[PDB]
C-alpha cells in the first residue's frame, strides 16, 4: 500500500511508551527534575547533533523533492503569520510581543526528530525510503525560517519590559537571529551540509561508528526525557488561558496539517497520482507532530508565556497520539476496498482498545486504591470504568478469535457485546444517579438494582440478540457479527440511556461536574454509535462518510476509557 499503516500503533507504543516511562520515571522519582538534566544535556548536546550530522552527510540532495520542502514551509509559515498577525491583534499591550513571537513558534514547530522520525521510518521506511529524508530537511530550515521571527518578538519583549533600555533594532534581530544560529540543530546543519560536499556524501568509515552510536541513542534517549520534561508541568490554567491554548494546539495539529496537506496538492504538480497521494498524506502526518520541546526551552530562556508554552507543549505531544493514528489511518482508508477496510477498523479498534484497556486498569486502581469508589456516584463511576475495561478487554479477545472457530468467536462475541451495551446503559445509569443525588439528601440510591440493570439488561439484550437474531458471523466487524438486529439492539440501547440521561441532567439542572461531563462526552459518542447504527441499516451501501463514522464511533466505543482515564486518572 501507499503506507504500511499497521506499523504506526508499534511506532506510537514506542513512542509514547518511552515517554510515558520517562514520565513515570519522573513520577516516581528513578529521576529527579536535576538529575534529568544530565540526560537533556546528553540528548541536546551529543546525541541529537550526532544524529543531525550523519544524516546531513548522508542526504542525497540530487533526490529531494523539493516541493515537499516549499510545501511544508510555506504551510508553517502561514500558521505562522496566521497565529502571529493574530496573536498581535488579540492579545492585549503589556504582553503582546512575547506572544506573538512564542505562540507562532509553538504552532509550527514540530517534535521531528524525537516523535516524527519514529512514525515516519514506521510508515515510510520501505515504502516510501525518502519521506525520511524531508525530517531533516524541514526541521531545520523550519527553525531557520520562522524562529528567529518569533525570537525578535521576544525581543521586541525584552526590550520593552527594560524601560531603562531602550536600544537598537540592530540588536534586536541579530540577538534573535544569534539564538537561532545557536541552536544545535540549525548549526549541526549547516555544518553537516558542509561535510555532505566536502565528504562527497561519505561518513568516513572509521567516524561512523561513533555517529552511529551517538546518534542511534537520540530516540529513545529523547523520548525519555520528554517524558521527563512533563512531570508537573500541565499548570492550572485560567479559562482563558486554556481557550488560548486549545487554540494553539489546534492550529498545531488541524491547521497545520490541513495546510501541509493542501500546499502539496497545490505545488507537487508532479504526474503519479499514487506518489502525490502519499506524498500528501504524508504533509498531513508531518503537520500532526507534537510541538517540538525546544519551544519550552525558549520561553524559559525568555522567561515568557511559560506556563502556556510547557503545558501546550505537553498536552500537544499527548493530544498528537490519537490525531496521528486516528488521522494516518483515516487517510488510508480510501485506499483500501470493503473487506482490507472492515479488517482496517477491527485493528483499529484492537490497538484502542490495547492502550485504552491500559489507561482503564490505571484509572480504576487509582479509583479503587484510593477508596473514592465508596462515594457516590463514584461507585457507579467505577462502574462505568469496570463497564468501560470489559468493553476493551472484550474487543482485545475479539482480534484473536476473528478467525479461530465458530463456538469461541460467538462466546467472545458474547462477552464484547454484553460489556458494550453495558457501557451504554453505564452512561445513563450514571446520569439519572446524578439526578436521584442532586434531588435530596434522603433519598438512598437503589444501587444494587443499578448494577443488577447495569449487567442484567446488557446480558438480557445479548441473549435476546442471540435467540432472536442469526448468527452473521462471517463477518469481520464484530459490531455486524449479528447484524441487522444487533444493530437494531444498539440502537434502542443507546437511545434509552440518552433519553434516561437527557431527562435526568434536565431535571439535575432544575463529584457531580465531573461526572455530568462524563456522561454528555459519553452521549456524544453513544449519538455517533446510534447514528451509526440506523445509518448502516438503512443506507446498505454506505459512502465514504460512513467508514470515517464507523472508524469515529470505533474510536470512541474503545478509545472512551481514555475519557474516563483524563476525567479520573
Ligand atoms: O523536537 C525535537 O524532536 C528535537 C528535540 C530537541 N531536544 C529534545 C528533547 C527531547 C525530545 C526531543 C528533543
Amino acid at each position: 500500500p501507499s503506507m504500511s499503516i499497521t506499523r504506526l500503533f508499534p511506532a506510537l507504543l514506542e513512542c509514547f511508551g518511552i515517554v510515558l516511562c520517562g514520565y513515570i520515571a519522573g513520577r516516581a522519582n528513578v529521576i529527579t527534575s536535576t538529575q534529568a538534566k544530565g540526560l537533556g544535556n546528553f540528548v541536546s548536546r551529543f546525541a541529537l547533533p550526532a544524529l543531525l550530522f550523519k544524516n546531513m552527510v548522508v542526504l542525497n540532495f540530487s533526490n529531494v523533492d523539493w516541493s515537499f520542502l516549499y510545501s511544508i514551509l510555506i504551510a508553517k509559515a502561514s500558521v505562522f503569520f496566521i497565529v502571529c498577525v493574530l496573536t498581535l491583534l488579540v492579545a492585549s499591550p503589556d504582553s503582546r510581543f512575547s506572544k506573538a513571537g512564542l505562540f507562532p513558534i509553538f504552532a509550527t514547530q514540530s517534535n521531528d526528530f524525537a516523535l516524527g522520525y519514529p512514525i515516519v521510518e514506521a510508515l515510510y521506511q520501505t515504502t516510501y525510503p525518502e519521506y525520511l529524508q524531508y525530517i531533516y530537511l524541514v526541521a531545520p530550515i523550519s527553525l531557520m525560517m520562522l524562529n528567529p521571527i518569533g525570537f525578535i518578538f521576544c525581543e521586541i519583549q525584552k526590550w520593552k519590559d527594560t524601560q531603562n533600555a531602550s536600544q537598537n533594532k540592530i540588536k534586536i534581530v541579530g540577538l534573535g537571529l544569534l539564538r537561532v544560529l545557536q541552536n544545535p540543530i540549525v548549526f549541526m546543519v549547516f555544518i553537516g551540509i558542509a561535510f555532505n560536499f566536502i565528504l562527497d556524501r561519505k561518513v568516513p568509515v572509521y567516524v561512523e561508528n561513533f555517529l552511529d552510536g551517538l546518534g542511534n541513542s537520540f530516540s529513545g534517549s529523547a523520548l525519555f526525557y520528554l517524558g521527563l520534561t512533563m512531570v508537573g508541568k500541565i499548570k492550572r490554567l485560567k479559562k482563558s488561558a486554556f481557550v488560548v491554548l486549545i487554540l494553539l494546539i489546534t492550529a498545531k495539529l488541524l491547521v497545520l496539517p490541513l495546510l501541509c496537506r493542501e500546499m502539496v496538492e497545490l505545488l507537487d504538480k508532479g504526474d503519479s497520482v499514487v506518489n502525490h497521494t502519499s506524498l500528501s498524506n504524508y504533509a498531513f502526518l508531518y503537520g500532526v507532530f507534537p510541538v517540538a520541546p525546544g519551544v519550552a526551552i525558549f520561553a524559559t530562556q525568555f522567561n515568557m508565556e511559560v506556563e502556556i508554552i510547557t503545558s501546550g507543549m505537553v498536552i500537544s505531544t499527548f493530544v498528537s497520539a490519537p490525531i496521528m493514528y486516528v488521522s494516518a489511518w483515516l487517510l488510508t482508508f480510501p485506499t483500501m476496498d470493503p473487506k482490507p477496510l472492515a479488517y482496517a477498523i477491527q485493528n483499529v479498534s484492537f490497538d484502542i482498545s490495547i492502550v485504552s484497556l491500559i489507561s482503564l486498569i490505571w484509572s480504576l486502581a487509582i479509583l479503587l486504591l484510593s477508596k473514592k469508589y465508596k462515594q457516590l456516584p463514584h461507585m457507579l463511576t467505577t462502574n462505568l470504568l469496570i463497564a468501560q475495561s470489559i468493553v476493551c478487554a472484550g474487543m482485545m479477545i475479539w482480534n484473536f478469535v476473528k478467525e479461530k472457530n465458530f463456538v469461541g468467536q460467538i462466546l467472545v462475541f458474547v462477552l464484547l457485546y454484553s460489556s458494550l451495551y453495558s457501557t451504554y446503559l453505564w452512561t445513563g445509569l450514571l446520569a439519572i444517579s446524578l439526578f436521584l443525588l442532586k434531588k435530596r439528601e434522603r433519598v438512598q440510591i437503589p444501587v444494587g438494582i443499578i448494577i443488577i440493570s447495569g449487567w442484567g439488561i446488557p446480558a438480557l439484550l445479548v441473549g435476546v440478540l442471540l435467540i432472536t437474531g442469526k448468527h452473521n458471523g462471517d463477518s469481520i466487524d464484530s459490531a455486524f457479527f449479528y447484524g441487522k438486529e444487533q444493530m437494531i439492539t444498539t440502537a434502542v440501547t443507546l437511545f434509552c440511556s440518552i433519553l434516561i440521561a437527557g431527562i435526568s441532567l434536565m431535571c439535575m439542572n432544575q463529584q457531580l461536574t465531573r461526572h455530568v461531563l462524563l456522561c454528555l462526552l459519553l452521549i456524544i459518542g453513544l449519538f455517533a454509535n446510534l447514528s451509526s447504527c440506523l445509518w448502516w441499516l438503512f443506507n446498505q451501501e454506505p459512502g465514504r462518510l460512513y467508514v470515517e463514522l464507523q472508524f469515529f464511533c470505533a474510536v470512541f466505543n474503545f478509545g472512551q476509557g481514555f475519557i474516563s482515564f483524563g476525567i479520573f486518572g
